[PDB]
Parts: C-alpha cells; sequence; structure tokens
C-alpha cells in the first residue's frame, strides 16, 4: 500500500484533494497547508532553523513543488524537523524520493518517504 498506489488519482479536473465536505470549500490547491494528495511526500530530517527558502531548493531540486507544509512549533518559533510536500507534475517524483532521500547541503541529510493516501486493497 501507498507505494505508487493512488497513481495519478487527480489528473484533469477535480478540485484539490480533501475539499468540499466537512471542510470549507476552498479554491484550487491550498497554501502552505498541503492537502492529503497522492503526490504528498514526507520529509524527515530538517534543521530547526531551516526555512522554506532553503528547504524548497532541495525539495524542488528534482522537480517543481506544488506546495509544502513546514510544520513549525509556535512556542519555539522553529521547525519540528519534518515536513510534507506535493509535487506538481514531475515525472522525476520517484527519482526525487530516491535521490533527495538523503540530499542536504553540508553534513546533514533528510529522509524522503511516500505518504500517499492510497489503500489499494485490491
Amino acid at each position: 500500500s501507498i507505494s505508487v498506489s493512488a497513481m495519478e488519482s487527480y489528473r484533469s479536473f477535480r478540485v484539490p484533494a480533501i475539499n468540499v465536505a466537512q471542510q470549507p470549500a476552498v479554491t484550487l490547491p491550498v497554501t502552505t497547508i498541503v492537502p492529503d494528495s497522492p503526490n504528498k511526500i514526507y520529509v524527515g530530517g530538517l534543521p530547526t532553523c531551516l526555512n522554506q527558502d532553503q528547504v524548497k531548493e532541495l525539495l524542488q531540486s528534482f522537480g517543481e513543488l506544488k506546495g509544502l507544509n513546514l510544520v513549525m512549533d509556535t512556542n519555539t518559533n522553529l521547525n519540528k524537523g519534518f515536513a510534507f510536500f506535493e509535487y506538481c507534475d514531475p515525472s522525476v517524483t520517484d527519482h526525487a524520493i530516491a535521490g533527495l532521500h538523503g540530499m542536504l547541503l553540508g553534513d546533514r541529510r533528510l529522509v524522503v518517504q511516500r505518504s500517499i493516501p492510497g489503500g489499494k486493497n485490491a
């Protein structure tokens, strides 16, 4: 499951994932708050002092980002060290999860794991 399960469930038409239901009907793809899309990839291993500016250059290093949610802890005013990004329309998505799976400037690294909401029971 999840491993390329919900392969392109949203190709043409269709409002952004998880919209118009028990959640206020918004417009096209949401802001920093990334929806639970099939292109939603997990990031684990981010510096607390890292910003979206420097985070996106790495995350979009393979393909262009549709959006990404850098969860910050309000008390610290710093990042938790993990995030989630959605890829726009890059065929490199799989390669990104492979290459960026440990690609960070310096001695640091970040994990990249699919968080695709695709059950695919059958």
